[PDB]
């Protein structure tokens, strides 16, 4: 009469509330798709192992918890039920957190072709979910293809919250660390856009230097007062780069790539460009706003003022020790 079930899922052990059925293995922490028979509905279970064994894994963990449950938009992940298996604060090992299962992950939709209904519907949509974060001072920094999911009618979720491993679509200001605001989602919005024209990571890169040199190598040096913004030991590796012009964006993203055989295609194919073009700016105080984004002719047939200005949702990331982590999150998961 104890609630919970163990099961093998790829490799992992899964020990699940009886209600979550016919685990399948989807992801890897280790997630995995399940039939939930209460709500009768599929859902994703992603199991936490030992999440307390180290800050950068309990900080992740108690920001994506707290914050999972009190942002409420449709974009944005909707976590339907948390638990552990463990009865007392002693034992605690493992959390599982469930959400409402999707049909593809952002990565196998980059990989197809999509019309710009669709394509447009995606990016809008990632826009007003990174503009529900944002209203409650939150910047996300990390947006990535692996943490959206979509269903097959074309609906996006956004699951993780971001920076407190691929760093291809972090902004020039999180690759260099200067200081950013809200816009710096808009380069990793921007990056998942250009990928989803080219099929290809726009800056495949080693590291954060691979990645640079990617960057400009295509955009061009940023002019000098982007520069001029830099701390003075960074500003001096960035300085002595070798410099680009950089091609422009027919260049970057050219006819080529697009659905091009209809006039509303061709008439669309440029409206991306135009948009694509005002997101990838390195400077962040030339690269396009969430706000305007929204009312660029490419994304604002979707516009609904109920979806982009929803009501906005302690302050987190904090030392404690090892210890402290397990009791923090442990409360947490009891409510
Ligand atoms: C073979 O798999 C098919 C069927 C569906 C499949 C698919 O991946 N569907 C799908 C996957 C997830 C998912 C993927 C990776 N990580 C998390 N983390 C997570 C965070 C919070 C949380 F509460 C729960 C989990 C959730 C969510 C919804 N739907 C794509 C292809």
């Amino acid at each position: 009469d104890n609630q919970f079930y163990s099961v093998e899922v790829g490799d992992s052990t899964f020990t699940v509330l009886k209600r979550y059925q016919n685990l399948k293995p989807i992801g890897s922490g280790i997630v995995c798709a399940a039939y939930d028979a209460v709500l009768d509905r599929n859902v994703a279970i992603k199991k936490l192992s030992r999440p307390f064994q180290n800050q950068t894994h309990a900080k992740r963990a108690y920001r994506e918890l707290v914050l999972m449950k009190c942002v409420n938009h449709k974009n944005i992940i909707s976590l339907l039920n948390v638990f552990t298996p463990q009865k007392t604060l002693e034992e605690f090992q493992d959390v599982y957190l469930v959400m409402e299962l999707m049909d593809a992950n952002l990565c196998q939709v980059i990989q197809m072709e999509l019309d710009h209904e669709r394509m447009s519907y995606l990016l809008y949509q990632m826009l007003c979910g990174i503009k529900h974060l944002h209203s409650a001072g939150i910047i996300h920094r990390d947006l990535k293809p692996s943490n959206i999911v979509v269903k097959s009618d074309c609906t996006l979720k956004i699951l993780d919250f971001g920076l407190a491993v691929t760093r291809y679509y972090r902004a020039p200001e999180v690759i260099l660390g200067m200081g950013y605001k809200e816009n710096v989602d808009i380069w990793s919005v921007g990056c998942i856009m250009g990928e989803m024209v080219r099929h290809k990571i726009l800056f495949p890169g080693r590291d954060y230097i691979d990645q640079w040199n990617k960057v400009i190598e295509q955009l061009g040096t940023p002019c000098p007062e982007f520069m001029k913004k830099l701390q003075p030991t960074v500003r001096n590796y960035v300085e002595n780069r070798p410099k680009y012009a950089g091609l422009t964006f027919p260049k970057l993203f050219p006819d080529s790539l697009f659905p091009a055989d209809s006039e509303h295609n061709k008439l669309k194919a440029s409206q991306a460009r135009d948009l694509l073009s005002k997101m990838l700016v390195i400077d962040p105080a030339k690269r396009i706003s969430v706000d305007d984004a929204l009312q660029h002719p490419y994304i604002n047939v979707w516009y609904d003022p109920a979806e982009v200005e929803a009501p906005p949702p302690q302050l987190d990331e904090r030392e404690h020790t090892i210890e402290e982590w397990k009791e923090l999150i442990y409360k947490e998961v009891m409510n």
